[PDB]
């Protein structure tokens, strides 16, 4: 079997993007946030504290013919941003784009923190990292691609992010039209539960490439690029008038700048971030300081690649017993 599903951005800055997934029969349709960075499908719903929810879509379990209590399983789950979930859980029938896992484990949100109820575009958010992050106790659950694995015709995800534009995610297959070249696959480490793996150094606009290695994590729940602060350091340096802004939490620049490129080494081959795709636009409305998408990983305690670097290429989840990651250009 295979899927395939269109990926919109939330907003004009792609903060986020989000996916119709079908829950339930008869389907109900919520738009998921795919995360590479977490591993649990877990959705606002009937049970979410009612103040809790303004705007979103919710899942209805008492609606579902196919929804079944996981007696005694609950989550609870805490992300980088500060932000957190928890609940209760369900098995149900979910489907993307085309391709059905029948038991999926649906985690119901009983308890949402302010930023996902401020958020009126995200129904939820379905984990694309390794099982073994996944928070439900006491009987850990699957992830979608881990329960559709089998009956995949490739053991195989694909992200392809665009830049203020629709993309999509593929299950089971790699469509060789939506890439150009060659695909280079580079090494994961699974230790952590991240699909994490080691870039081979990186440029600054025209500059010449640094071989270092950069250890992180593919990350498409992640807004940011966030590196080593001696590279972005090096980044913004290139930028008059860029500056870290204690006060705003990152790197500043005005608004006025062109920004440089940024290009990352996957192997030996190079993927390039326009310097369009690091601006993220006024820190406040009618500022002309503009905030950048390239921010230091210092005290986040791992490099993140996240949006900004993913939808500069067409990016391969090779769930394969020895997991790979393959990066082409696009």
């Amino acid at each position: 079997s295979t899927g395939s599903a269109t990926t919109t951005p939330i907003d004009s800055l792609d903060d986020a993007y989000i996916t119709p997934v079908q829950i339930g029969t008869p389907a109900q349709t919520l738009n998921l946030d795919f995360d590479t960075g977490s591993s649990d499908l877990w959705v606002f719903s009937s049970e979410t504290t009612a103040s809790e929810v303004d705007g979103q879509t919710i899942y209805t379990p008492s609606k579902s013919t196919t929804a079944k209590l996981l007696s005694g399983a609950t989550w609870s789950i805490s992300y980088g941003d500060g932000s957190s979930s928890s609940g209760d859980v369900y098995t149900d029938t979910v489907s993307v784009g085309g391709l059905t896992v029948t038991g999926q484990a649906v985690e119901s949100a009983k308890k949402v923190s302010s930023s996902f109820t401020e958020d009126s575009t995200i129904d939820g958010l379905l984990g694309l990292a390794f099982s073994t992050l996944n928070t439900v106790s006491p009987t850990q659950q699957k992830t979608f691609f881990d329960n559709a694995k089998a009956s995949l015709d490739s053991p195989v995800f694909t992200a392809d992010l665009g830049y203020h534009a629709p993309g999509t995610y593929n299950f089971g297959f790699i469509d060789t039209t939506a890439y150009t070249g060659s695909i280079t696959y580079t090494a994961v480490s699974t230790k952590q539960g991240f699909w994490e793996w080691t870039s081979t150094g990186y440029a600054v606009g025209s500059g010449t490439f640094k071989s270092t290695s950069i250890d992180g994590i593919a990350d498409t729940g992640t807004t940011l690029l966030y590196l080593p602060a001696t590279v972005v350091s090096a980044y913004w340096a290139q930028v008059s008038g860029a500056k870290s802004s204690s006060s705003v939490g990152g790197y500043v620049f005005p608004c006025s700048a062109t920004l440089p490129s940024f290009t990352f080494g996957v192997g030996s081959a190079r993927i390039v971030i326009p310097g369009d795709y690091i601006d993220f636009g006024p820190i406040s409305t009618g500022s002309s300081s503009c905030f950048g998408g390239i921010q230091s990983s210092a005290g986040i305690g791992i490099n993140i690649f996240g949006d900004v670097a993913l939808k500069a290429a067409f990016v391969v989840f090779n769930g394969a017993t020895t997991p790979t990651l393959g990066f082409a250009s696009k």
